[PDB]
């Protein structure tokens, strides 16, 4: 049973992955996005990589599809490997890690201007340490802690 609140946060997602407004994820818009996060797809992970998703593999992503993917995660096993890619794919300077500065940096190419007064405040806000910035470790406390 998800609730409102979480149905919304994910519309969310959409308007950024589907900048078309079409209503449906295509890979020829994953990879586009991807593509500027630095991230340099194959063209057979892309097409592959929509398969995931793509559990009728219609050769598109909707809603219903477009939550389960992600709430199937809560509800199945979870292997660190996506979660040290997605995270050193943002540590651009592949130390692994992500301070207030950098995560400004990629996160703000994304196309929407962010404040510091926010970022700094969630990065410093997660941070079991407070150390204004993020470490692997922490990355784990978050799904760490309850
Ligand atoms: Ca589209
Ligand atoms: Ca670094
Ligand atoms: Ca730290
Ligand atoms: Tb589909």
């Amino acid at each position: 049973q998800l609730t409102e609140e979480q149905i919304a946060e994910f519309k969310e997602a959409f308007s950024l992955f589907d900048k078309d407004g079409d209503g449906t994820i295509t890979t020829k818009e994953l990879g586009t996005v991807m593509r500027s996060l630095g991230q340099n797809p194959t063209e057979a992970e892309l097409q592959d990589m929509i398969n995931e998703v793509d559990a009728d593999g219609d050769g598109t992503i909707d809603f219903p599809e477009f939550l389960t993917m992600m709430a199937r995660k809560m509800k199945d096993t979870d292997s660190e490997e996506e979660i040290r890619e997605a995270f050193r794919v943002f540590d651009k300077d592949g130390n692994g890690y992500i301070s207030a500065a950098e995560l400004r940096h990629v996160m703000t190419n994304l196309g929407e201007k962010l404040t510091d007064e926010e970022v700094d405040e969630m990065i410093r806000e997660a941070d079991i340490d407070g150390d204004g910035q993020v470490n692997y470790e922490e990355f784990v406390q978050m799904m760490t802690a309850k």
